[PDB]
């Protein structure tokens, strides 16, 4: 494509998980002939710049969708100019966030281009990329040094540019020979790491580097040369090795991503020169990673001092190892992903093969340099064992290094304990699908028997009343009585008594009104019973769709809808704790049913404290409330009695959820302690306070999202390793059990984010239920009684325009009810699936936003029809801006009008009976079960995730949606049809300074107890004790950021996967 | 034969449906007394009902169709073309309020939905600002988008009989139908529509039901979002 | 011929007219007499077999001023 070899560094801004099109802009650059060093999402300026300067790129592409873009790009321009990167051009995404004034401001500041959506429609998507790629079509070898003085001195920016000249072959021959002469005299070890594609080389390399740093106290200068294959046709390349490296962010670590620039070889054609360049730069160790090579490859061997073959337990038969050329030269062999099935057996086959290749029959196979590692696991002892081995090898390879600080332990095999879903239970989703289908087979069988029993006894009476009698009929009828189950027989027996119950004006100690009378005088019954005469139809209906509040709870989990509380629960989250608390009081104004829904800013969502640094500062307060300390949390819910039975608090938080939950619990407790110090005019005693805290935990109502699994399925907002988050999430659930927290739900299992990514209703429902069942299987494998954690499970679904949405809730309820009763044998409280429905954000369009209220009304209606437990209605202008004041009342009026004015809604089961509803229910349910089977044959949710099945399927359904939408096949009123002939088309500066002031004040107040508490927290993780229990005390003297980063030091950060 | 203006005067759905069908049958009896054949004028009969928020509106069309179909076949012995009652539904003008006129689009959507569910022959959707000023070109597009979105985007509407089977629908259908018949009997024992009109029975009954609506609306008993509850803090206009 | 099915984005086939799956011939006859399919006596579910697949004829209501101004608006809208 271009003239020179153009290299880019692409990333999403800090705390910004918006990677929807950063996967597509990388595709285009790779198909125009650019080498893109992709850094993924959630990147600080310091990270992107350090990457750009080392990779020595011509351009940088950043996509900022969370705001705070101005401060971010200004910082990047400043930091670039300061450290010799002023010739690097910075570009901005085509998002509709950066307004025209902010574009001209940044473009004048130093930013190359910031493409407006106006440029999107005009230039085209490929058009913008083409323009951007042509601007960066410059030669960088003219910035390269002509003498080795700067590079040898230690200047890394000179090293990075010297490499560019060598990679392009634009370096003077006399300079190259002097470089190799300097490298030979340097005498530094070069470690080669090769293996198949995706084996975990980059991940393991990162972990090994981490080991080096911790073991030698960052005293070692390590250079890293990673190589990824380049597309033959284009000439460009995808260099996705840096995106894995979490331990290279240090002045002593240097990394350069090289393209093969050959359609065959696995290493760079200029690898020997690039290595010699790093050796001469006085590095202590040089590490080289090759690309995905076949079995018969070993090109890395002559260029390095030591070689490490990385592989997975999946290599087929044992005889295949006799084909792997690299098993003949490898000084070390790492069988990574030792968490997978057959890892143990894989280790012995390889050990025996290496033993044969080396002809060391005088030794044990367990003494071979074959290790079993799990790089995905934080502080994996397996990786450390491999590290210990490598050091000893490099030690005699002429490398001075201090005695280790790491545990010099022994063994070859990883002793992984992170057991989530045991391989024996791998097919759990399939078993569940079998259980539901088994239930339906019984429904048919029993229904047929109930009919035959009735048909006989009826015909017998007709004969006996006509004179002649045939008692033979009774014999067959009595045979049906034994055939009919004890449960089914009781159902038909209670049916007449059931009709008498739902017939009167009251449902009779306690009484409940059954009838609401209209203006016309008509009596509308809350629950309408069928008038079937056939006992086959009665039994069939009673088993498949009973009345609300009876198994399988298809029509709802409760007998009747609650009077005091509507399902309404509206979002709120803006600026600091004070402004949001004002919005909370305004939404709950004049309502006994105080049900709050909290939204946190991107800073809090990633478990970070607000800071002066332009990366974070610009994001504090946007898109959500900034909560950093327990004091902020107290202000957030001041004036509300969290313990009050009519008050429930919802809050959307995932990664840092256990910390936020801990703050909420302390807030709820302190409310009652303050209530006691007021009502009694004295502080409660040691005994009194204990009784208070206990009562608070039991009665506190609310819900925290904390769906970690959904984060590694699209939204990418994960800050902890999935295994660690699941451990702590389990720690939470155990804490709830021990203190009888019966009214708080530990997890709102989301599918909204999934549906927002383009997933059709069936896939959304199927994945969410699957992810829900994964949690169940996880806690069961841990050792929890099903009745202990199942009632604490919440759900979160997205509605929409698709027909399947009308029966989403009822299907979710029945699948849950049946499986929880039959498969897991749980009580009635566990069989009841409670969920929240929020209307489709993907159905709200930017064109003709007034039409959105029509769509949100229809979605709210079926939600209420299908007896949802909680409903949030979107404002019409959410497609363009944030929910305003006038707009949030129109969104709230939708629920109010339906619940109060709409006549059909006076009935609480208007869906039941409908031939369409029941057929759709049957259809959708089966479709979900089949999806359960597809996930189960991939190894369950976790298994499918390692391939990216969910994310892959979602992305497929998204493109299908957008295709038909643009095609006009799928009509969208106001967008692709019925277009308007006339018209073609968030946080105070004080509030930010407030949060900083409050934070530094909080830190000062607990300056003494801070460290001792954080240390206690880390020790809890090391000793595998309950983490949440410590968090209940930690949030009192430690801030959000302090806690998160303490856990980082001991729990590890999420590695950017795919 | 229209019942929109009747409903507009405050008449509840049952009285509206009952009077309109009654007035329709009066025409039939009138033309029959002139000695005309039933199959000659019955297919030329069109109806016009008002929808609204009341539950009975969800089954107004289906009840009107069955009462017509059965009577035209059994009582008057007319052909299939005569047994088919066609009608036009316009949303409630009564349900459109002057306070918070943006909320009216919500109400008009719900009324348009049950109208289309119940297989109406013709539908007119009111603009949100018709409560106050004359409908703007923009306001009339929001009213037109309601029908467009339901007919095109709304998934349940892809099915043409989503009402059928529903235990609520069938019970309401049975209830409403009977209530209408009883009203037929009250008018008949007054001498038919013409006879009742002589005593101002219809006018009288409508005015009674209107005051009952106003009484409950003013009372707060009958909640109206934006009017007698959830009122706008910033100001009444 | 007339299409009975409209397929969704998910692939689900939504039938225009959904029939009951009753086994009791008492329920069948009862349903057939009280609420038959659309376009069959007593036409409870509608007088026509299926809804008109053609776009709904947007009525054009004009009437203000004298005969000339109304005639113009008629001609303009019905262009
Ligand atoms: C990307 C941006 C969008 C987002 O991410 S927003 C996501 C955040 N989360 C949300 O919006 C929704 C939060 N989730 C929740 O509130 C809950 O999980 C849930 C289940 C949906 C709703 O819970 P609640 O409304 O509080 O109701 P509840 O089940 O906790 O009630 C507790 C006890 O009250 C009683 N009750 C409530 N309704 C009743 C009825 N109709 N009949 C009889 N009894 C009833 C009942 O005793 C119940 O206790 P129990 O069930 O017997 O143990
Ligand atoms: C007036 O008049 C009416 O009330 C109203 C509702 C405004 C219009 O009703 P329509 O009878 O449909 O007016 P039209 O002139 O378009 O009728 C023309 C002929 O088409 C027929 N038709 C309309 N919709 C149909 C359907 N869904 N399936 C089968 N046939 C249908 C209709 O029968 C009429 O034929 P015909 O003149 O009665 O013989
Ligand atoms: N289940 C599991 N996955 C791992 C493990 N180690 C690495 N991975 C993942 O395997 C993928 C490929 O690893 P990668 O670092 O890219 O190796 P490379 O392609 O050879 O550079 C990444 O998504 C890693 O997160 C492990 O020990 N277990
Ligand atoms: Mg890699
Ligand atoms: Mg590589």
């Amino acid at each position: 494509g271009p003239a020179n070899k153009v290299r880019f560094v692409t990333a999403a801004s800090l705390f910004d998980g918006h990677d929807a099109s950063i996967n597509i802009m990388r595709r285009i650059l790779q198909s125009q002939g650019c080498e893109v060093i992709h850094l993924g999402h959630n990147r600080s300026v310091q990270e992107v710049v350090t990457a750009a300067l080392q990779e020595d790129v011509q351009g940088i592409a950043i996509s900022s969708y969370q705001g705070g873009h101005v401060e971010y790009f200004k910082y990047m321009i400043d930091l670039l100019r300061e450290h010799g990167g002023e010739h690097i051009q910075v570009f901005g995404g085509g998002g509709g966030v950066i307004v025209p004034d902010e574009i001209r401001e940044l473009q004048a500041y130093g930013v190359a281009r910031i493409y407006s959506p106006e440029d999107g429609q005009r230039m085209g998507l490929a058009g913008m990329i083409t323009d951007m790629a042509q601007r960066c079509d410059i030669d960088l070898t003219r910035y390269a040094p002509t003498t080795l003085d700067t590079v040898v001195a230690g200047d890394r920016r000179a090293l990075a540019q010297l490499i560019t000249a060598l990679e392009n072959g634009k370096a003077d021959p006399e300079l190259v020979s002097a470089l190799h002469a300097q490298a030979k005299a340097a005498a530094v070890p070069v470690l080669g790491i090769t293996g198949t594609g995706g084996a975990g080389k980059s991940s393991l390399t990162d972990e090994l580097i981490r080991r080096f740093r911790l073991d030698q106290d960052d005293a070692l200068s390590i250079a890293v040369i990673s190589i990824d294959p380049s597309r033959r046709k284009s000439g460009g390349a995808l260099l996705g090795d840096r995106i894995r490296m979490n331990a290279i962010n240090h002045p002593n670590i240097f990394m350069r991503s090289l393209a093969t620039r050959e359609a065959g070889s696995e290493i760079s054609q200029a690898l020997p020169d690039v290595i010699a360049a790093c050796k001469a730069a006085r590095f202590d160790l040089v590490i080289v990673e090759t690309s995905g090579i076949g079995q018969g490859d070993a090109a890395i061997v002559p260029h390095v001092d030591l070689s490490l073959y990385v592989m997975t337990p999946e290599f087929g038969a044992a005889s295949q190892l006799e084909k792997i050329d690299m098993l003949d030269f490898a000084d070390f062999v790492a069988i990574n992903k030792f968490d997978r099935k057959g890892a143990q057996d894989a280790w012995r086959d390889v050990a025996k093969q290496v033993q044969r290749n080396r002809e060391q029959w005088h030794s044990r196979a367990e003494d071979m340099p074959v290790y079993g590692t799990q790089a995905s696991r934080f502080n994996d002892d397996g990786v450390t064992m491999l590290y210990q081995g490598l050091v000893g090898a490099l030690g005699a390879r002429g490398m001075s290094l201090k005695p280790g600080t790491l545990p010099n332990l022994e063994g070859r095999i990883s002793t992984g304990q992170n057991v989530i879903v045991p391989p024996a239970r791998s097919r759990y989703l399939a078993e569940l699908a079998d259980t539901v289908r088994a239930y339906h087979r019984r429904v048919v069988a029993q229904s047929k028997l109930a009919r035959e029993r009735q048909q006989l006894r009826a015909a017998h009476d007709m004969l006996q009343g006509a004179g002649h009698e045939s008692a033979a009929l009774e014999t067959l009828a009595s045979e049906r009585d034994v055939s009919l189950g004890a449960v089914e027989r009781k159902l038909l027996a209670m049916w007449p008594q059931m009709q008498q119950a739902y017939s009167g004006d009251e449902y009779v100690e306690i009484r409940t009104g059954l009838i609401s009378t209209t203006l016309s005088g008509t009596k509308i019954r809350k629950v309408v019973l069928p008038r079937f005469e056939d006992e086959g139809e009665i039994l069939k209906w009673l088993m498949r769709e009973n009345v609300p509040g009876s198994f399988p709870y298809t029509a709802g989990v409760f007998a009747f809808k609650r009077e005091g509380e509507d399902p309404t629960r509206m979002f709120a989250g803006e600026g600091d704790a004070f402004r949001t608390n004002r919005r909370f009081k305004l939404v709950s104004e004049g309502m006994e049913a105080k049900r709050l829904s909290t939204a946190f800013d991107s800073v809090t969502l990633y478990g970070e404290d607000p800071h002066e640094r332009p990366d974070i500062y610009g994001k504090v307060g946007n898109s959500g409330v900034s909560i950093a300390t327990l004091e902020d949390m107290k202000v957030l819910y001041d004036g509300f009695d969290l313990t009050n039975p009519s008050t429930s608090v919802s809050m959307t938080i995932n990664g840092p959820a256990p910390t936020i939950l801990a703050m909420f619990m302390n807030t709820a407790i302190d409310q009652q302690i303050d209530r006691f110090r007021a009502d009694n005019g004295r502080d409660p005693t040691a005994d009194e306070e204990a009784k208070i805290r206990a009562w608070v935990l039991q009665n506190v109502r609310g819900t925290v999202q904390a769906d970690i699994l959904k984060e590694d399925q699209g939204q990418n907002t994960c800050i902890f390793s999935t295994e660690f988050s699941l451990k702590v999430m389990g720690d939470i659930q155990e804490y709830f059990v021990h203190h009888q927290v019966r009214n708080f739900y530990s997890v709102s299992i989301s599918g909204y984010h999934i549906a927002e990514a383009g997933a059709n209703p069936i896939s959304q429902l199927a994945f969410t239920l699957a992810n829900g069942f994964t949690y169940v299987e996880a806690y069961l494998a841990r050792g929890m009684h099903i009745d202990d954690f199942a009632p604490n499970l919440s759900f979160f679904f997205s509605n929409g325009m698709d027909p399947e949405y009308s029966v989403l809730g009822r299907v979710a309820r029945r699948i849950w009810a049946v499986t929880m009763r039959d498969k897991y044998g749980a009580n009635d409280r566990s069989q009841k699936l409670k969920y929240h429905i929020q209307t489709s954000g993907r159905s709200l369009h930017a064109q003709e936003i007034d039409f959105n209220d029509i769509r949100t009304t229809l979605q709210a209606l079926i939600a209420i029809y299908d007896n949802c437990n909680s409903l949030h209605t979107n404002a019409y202008d959410e497609a363009i801006t944030t929910p305003t004041a006038e707009s949030v009342r129109r969104a709230l009026a939708i629920q109010l009008i339906i619940n109060r004015e709409w006549g059909v809604a006076k009935c609480e089961n208007p869906n039941q009976g409908s031939f369409l509803i029941e057929e759709l229910t049957d259809l959708v349910e089966e479709a979900v079960l089949q999806e359960f089977e597809r996930i189960a044959e991939r190894g369950g949710v976790l298994g499918a995730m390692e391939t990216g099945y969910q994310r892959g399927k979602i992305q497929e359904e998204s493109l299908y949606y957008e295709q038909l939408k643009h095609d006009g096949t799928l009509p969208i009123i106001g967008v692709n049809t019925f277009r308007n002939p006339n018209g073609d088309p968030r946080s105070s500066e004080d509030e930010k300074q407030s949060q900083l002031h409050r934070l530094t004040e909080f830190h000062g107040a607990h300056q003494a107890d801070a460290e001792a508490m954080l240390a206690r927290l880390r020790q809890a993780v090391i000793d595998n004790r309950n983490v949440f229990a410590v968090l209940m005390d930690a949030v009192r003297v430690c801030s959000l950021g302090q806690i998160t980063h303490a856990l980082f030091e001991v729990g590890g950060q999420y590695r950017r996967n795919m």
